[PDB]
This record gives C-alpha cells, structure tokens and sequence, in this order.
C-alpha cells in the first residue's frame, strides 16, 4: 500500500533512488524512498 509521489515509509537519505529496495528506502518504494 504506497502513498506517493515521494513514499518507501517516508522521504530520502543513503543512495536516494526510484522503486528498489536498496540503499535509500528499503521498503514500499516511489522516489523519495526512506533507507536501508
């Protein structure tokens, strides 16, 4: 369930990314993604 534009829980971090588990958010993943 995303809320977007910019949603992985909430906004960027690490490697800041669209739609991958990754680095930036590891989670339900738009584009300012949270973090690993």
């Amino acid at each position: 369930e995303k809320k977007c534009p910019g949603r992985c829980t909430l906004k960027c971090g690490k490697h800041e990314r669209p739609t991958l588990p990754y680095n930036c958010g590891k989670y339900i993943c738009c584009v300012p993604v949270k973090v690993k």
